[PDB]
């Protein structure tokens, strides 16, 4: 019989119940106490509904009030003294480091989770970090063993590993010289003694994370597993199951093959072709967790194509070595199909969220230990083979335009030199020109309005009168503050990926398909379903609308093909690659008809750009550098010599010259020498003088200072001023003065010259 088994469920809530009960305690409608009782019962329901499905290997501490990682600092004592200050409880610690402190200290970095759209708290160490079990709390992964315990419920613990924790966490401030993964002597009696007291507990297996393993390690830390696990393994502690997710871990089978573990488990999705030498280096014992049932996306899973992968395994290490697996955390989807109310019927049932994924590794499960299922089988071959042969998957059109596909489509007409010649007898911007990123901060009578427009209330010619106030609010705005490239302000958008999203061909939505990004903070990822095309303008109305009211020039405002893609669920059946040159072909129409209607300076925002990054260095990381940088040309390289294309990104310096942009946005407000990169490099840049995410104000002289500094490594012919991102977020009081102040500045280099 093989066992099946889940990496992790996510603990959103199925109607997101745990982000307005944490929200509730942050704001103090709500006492510790009903957190703590709301974390339990979704804690209950989540361990229920997999018991339910059938799942034999259920996780337990997969749970978290903000992030797994963060949780693991508390619980190793990895806290900086700045958070300790305040009298504060354990969890209201936690939450200090996790979001800052409003007395003001900022939340510790968060970092993106490999090349998912999660994000961790950094663990940070310091010299004077003393490591050791915090059990004041109460121990996390122990007291929800016993819970589920309590309930009938034989779960499986999931902690991170300590080569992995102190690999992607960094030394603090005040330890800038500390090597994090020097302190593994210092943590590894404290993991011991955590594992100790689960066996104590009755937990008979550890599942233990070393997701590192899927990138390029050096070798002086690939020998650190082996001295890990020697010291963690021995007969008082739970049995191991050593795993890995997201990538490729051949590279460092070396450091893997001979440790004293119970068991690992592999991502046969990404990765199904590492198999075979990953199955080799099984000692006799040793278990094959294999990850055939993806947990970064929303697609019903090939029941035939995934049983032949554990089929391959099993004929390798043998029937009661293997064990059908999610191929990572379930973190990474959205929690029920069955919320889902709008979405046809046929589209729908391609679809599985993470419940439906612990009805799909049971299933597999069952069919390769020879019980009857083809009930279940031939269901799952009928949707199967719908998705592939439906008109949606396949668009002719579309097909064919992929092939017009090469170089000369993704260059300008004329190299930046020339084109610079062009744009300056056609806008004749001063030296250093000041302009912001797209969005300004919204009104109450907007919302309410767009609400109105949905039921009906309001006619499309009474909305758009709204919208256009705002657009006027927001472009006199910026004409009295004497911006010199101006932009509308977005009103209209919701959400930068969304909003175009809805309006292409290939892509579908969800009412409930919600993901945690971090901590609260959640998305409703699109999803692309098919071949993608536009049918008709997507921004130009708008952007025609405020060109129409003032002289300056107007930012058309686009998001690019790689951060559709990045932000969006991608198919599984063609390449990332195929999804954005599509994406590409039809953000091109769109560039064409505003270069047509008059809005000849456009902007195409790729902030997401870098985040396909693939996890190891060759060929197809070099490749992606390739098309991601392609597809962006595809769209912006159809324009006149005198079209000013812009890029905003928040980093490469050689991918950035790649795009070719007439000019270039960066968040930054940080070592000089970076900016040195870009010194003999023609193409303009506008490096982000102020931090949007504060409301603090810099004086005229803190911006003529910033300038200052980033003048003396690059010339003043090339330097826009600007924001390092959008205002949307931002109150119209901090807005005005920061600007002015911006702008006078700006002004008076200006003048200097
Ligand atoms: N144009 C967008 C950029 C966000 S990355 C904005 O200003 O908000
Ligand atoms: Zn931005």
């Amino acid at each position: 019989m093989v066992q099946s088994s889940v990496l992790g469920f996510p603990r959103i809530g199925g109607q997101r119940e745990l982000k307005k009960i944490t929200e509730a305690y942050w704001s103090g409608k709500a006492t510790v106490e009903e957190l703590l009782a709301k974390g339990k019962e979704l804690r209950e329901h989540n361990w229920k509904l997999q018991q339910k499905a059938g799942v034999d290997i259920i996780p337990s501490n997969d749970f978290s009030y903000y992030d797994q990682v963060l949780d693991l600092s508390l619980l190793f004592n990895a806290i900086p003294e700045r958070y300790t200050k305040f009298d504060l409880a354990p969890i209201d610690v936690l939450f200090a480091m996790g979001r800052g402190l409003q007395v003001d200290v900022t939340a510790l970095e968060m970092v993106k989770w490999f090349d998912s759209n999660y994000h961790y708290v950094r663990p940070t160490f310091s010299h004077s970090t003393e490591f050791k079990l915090n059990t004041a709390a109460g121990i996390k992964p122990v007291d929800e063993f016993n819970e589920a315990k309590a309930l009938g419920v034989q779960t499986r613990p999931v902690i991170l590993g300590p080569v992995s924790y102190l690999y992607l966490g960094k030394a603090d401030k005040d330890s800038l010289d500390l090597e994090p993964i020097s302190l593994l002597p210092k943590i590894l009696p404290v993991y011991k003694e955590l594992l100790q007291k689960l066996k104590e507990a009755g937990a008979e297996q550890v599942q233990i994370d070393e997701p590192v393993l899927v990138l390029d390690l050096p070798e002086a830390v690939q020998s650190k597993f082996k001295e890990a696990y020697d010291a963690l393994v021995g007969a008082d502690v739970p049995e191991l199951i050593l795993t890995t997710y997201f990538g490729d871990v051949r590279p460092n089978l070396k450091a893997i093959e001979n440790l004293p573990v119970a068991g690992f488990h592999f991502d046969f999705v990404r990765v199904p072709e590492q198999l075979d030498e990953v199955a080799s280096i099984l000692k006799d014992g040793q278990t094959l967790s294999a990850g055939v049932v993806d947990g970064r996306n929303i697609w019903k899973t090939d029941f035939a194509k995934a049983s032949a992968v554990v089929q391959k395994a099993i004929e390798k290490v043998g029937k009661d070595k293997v064990v059908v697996a999610t191929s990572s955390s379930l973190l990474h989807t959205p929690v029920d199909l069955e919320s889902e109310t709008k979405l046809d019927a046929v589209i729908k049932d391609w679809f599985s969220f993470a419940t439906q994924k612990l009805d799909e590794v049971v299933v597999i499960a069952k069919n390769v230990s020879g019980e009857d299922v083809s009930k279940q089988l031939e269901a799952n071959a009928a949707s199967i083979k719908a998705r592939s042969e439906s008109s949606i998957t396949n668009d002719p059109k579309v097909q064919e335009r992929l092939t017009t596909i090469n170089e000369a489509l993704a260059t300008r007409k004329a190299a930046f030199p020339e084109r610079l010649t062009e744009q300056k007898a056609k806008y004749n911007l001063p030296l250093f020109p000041t302009t912001t990123i797209g969005s300004f901060p919204q009104t109450k009578d907007i919302r309410i309005n767009r609400n109105k427009f949905a039921k009906g209330q309001i006619t499309a010619e009474e909305y758009e009168a709204f919208i256009n106030k705002e657009i006027e609010t927001v472009v006199r705005f910026q004409e009295e503050i004497g911006l010199d490239v101006l932009v509308h302000g977005e009103p209209e958008r919701n959400d930068m990926v969304q909003y175009f999203g809805e309006q292409l061909n290939g892509f579908a939505f969800t009412t409930n398909g919600w993901v945690q990004s971090y901590g609260s903070r959640y998305v409703r990822p699109p999803i692309i379903v098919g071949d993608v095309s536009r049918p008709k303008a997507m921004t130009v109305k708008e952007s025609v609308y405020a060109q129409s009211i003032t002289s300056k020039p107007m930012k058309g405002m686009l998001t690019g093909p790689v951060t559709i893609l990045r932000w969006s669920f991608p198919r599984d059946d063609v390449s990332g690659k195929i999804q954005a040159l599509q994406l590409g072909l039809a953000l091109r129409d769109e560039v064409n008809d505003l270069e047509g209607a008059g809005i000849t300076v456009i902007q195409v925002d790729e902030p997401a750009i870098r985040e396909g990054l693939p996890l190891r260095a060759g060929k197809e990381r070099s490749d992606y550098l390739n098309w991601a940088a392609q597809s962006f040309r595809v769209a912006t390289s159809g324009v006149e010599n005198s079209t000013q294309i812009h890029s905003h990104f928040c980093l490469d310096p050689n991918h950035i010259k790649a795009l070719d942009a007439d000019v270039v946005s960066i968040e930054f407000s940080d070592d000089p020498n970076y900016i040195q990169e870009f010194s003999e490099y023609p193409n303009h840049i506008g490096l982000g003088l102020f931090d949007i995410h504060s409301p603090r104000i810099p004086s005229k002289q803190e911006f003529v200072s910033r300038i200052e500094e980033i003048l003396k490594v690059y010339p003043a012919s090339k330097f826009w001023v600007n924001p390092d991102c959008g205002l949307k977020t931002r109150g119209w009081p901090e807005v005005k003065e920061s600007l002015t102040n911006m702008v006078e500045a700006a002004k008076e280099f200006r003048a200097k010259y």
